[PDB]
């Protein structure tokens, strides 16, 4: 269930702790935007393993104080002070979307610690050599990271317009609000208990404002703080080839990049679909770092 930790900078986390309270901490990064608000099928398929689901909504997320200015490396600040209320040695990651390049960050930080990282769909780096990240991006995305680009005060106006439509969606309005974004099979993945939990995070994401949106986006087009040649242990990789928010070619990248990696790319499966279908494969992968 959802508790507060204080970090040691005096901001507050919004912490959703599963059990068992025994187990290897699983600790889940969510999307941009996204909560600490738990997918049921991702909590059965944890529990399953022995695993405890852990997550956290970001800086400006639901009730997180906001931390302007941050990098997604800073939220490895975060990952520590989680596992040291944990009280846990070890630990296995995951990030999906904007998660992606946290769960990474985790693993740089605290390289003893993080056995694993299992990396559905993540964000390759702003200034990834060779890649054309807005290509193949819905155009949607392309006007968000455009104007992220360009800076706070254009991408903030964008965010607030696009919550109006997002912070009581029930999971049709998350199809109504993503209509470039989403191919068939994410569409078809929205529906009955998934799609209740991903309206449910991304009503707890836009809570108390875009502020954490604002600062995932900003934080994706500027350096991340470390490079994915730093991850030493080994990255369970998964990526979609209809995906329109974080297209194929950012997964190519990533598998390119990182030192260990198993590379997953699955015909047919978009941004949403790739993690419902495929989460005990995942898992089984992730696991087997321990
Ligand atoms: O793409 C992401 O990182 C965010 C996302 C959040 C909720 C949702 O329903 C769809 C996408
Ligand atoms: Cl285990």
């Amino acid at each position: 269930g959802m508790t507060t930790l204080r970090t040691p900078d005096g901001r507050s986390l919004d912490v959703a702790l599963d059990g068992p309270a025994d187990g290897v901490p699983l600790l889940f990064h969510h999307g941009t935007p996204g909560s600490a608000v738990p997918v049921r099928a991702m909590q059965r398929a944890a529990t399953a393993r022995g695993l405890r689901l852990v997550t956290w909504s970001r800086p400006g997320y639901g009730s997180s104080t906001r931390r302007p200015g941050r990098r997604v490396v800073d939220d490895a600040d975060d990952v520590t002070a989680v596992l040291d209320h944990l009280r846990a040695e070890r630990c296995v990651v995951a990030g999906w979307s904007g998660g992606g390049p946290h769960a990474l960050a985790g693993a740089v930080r605290l390289p003893d610690r993080v056995a694993g990282v299992l990396c559905i769909a993540g964000v390759a780096p702003w200034d990834a050599e060779g890649l054309d990240l807005l290509a193949g991006m819905g155009e949607q995305n392309v006007e968000e990271f455009s104007l992220a680009v360009a800076g706070e005060e254009g991408l903030r106006p964008y965010l607030e317009a696009e919550a109006g439509g997002l912070r009581d969606a029930d999971p049709a309005g998350v199809v109504a609000g993503l209509s470039s974004l989403l191919p068939a099979v994410d569409v078809a993945a929205l529906t009955d208990e998934y799609g209740e939990d991903m309206a449910a995070g991304m009503r707890e994401a836009l809570r108390t404002g875009v502020d954490g949106w604002l600062d995932d986006d900003l934080a994706f087009v500027r350096g991340w703080g470390f490079a994915p040649e730093d991850v030493a242990v080994p990255v369970s990789l998964w990526q979609g080839a209809d995906d329109l928010m974080v297209p194929f070619a950012h997964g190519r990248w990533l598998a390119a990049h990182l030192p260990r990696v198993s590379a997953h790319l699955l015909e047919g499966e978009g941004h949403l679909s790739v993690g419902l279908g495929a989460l005990d494969a995942m898992l089984d992968e992730l696991v087997a770092t321990l």
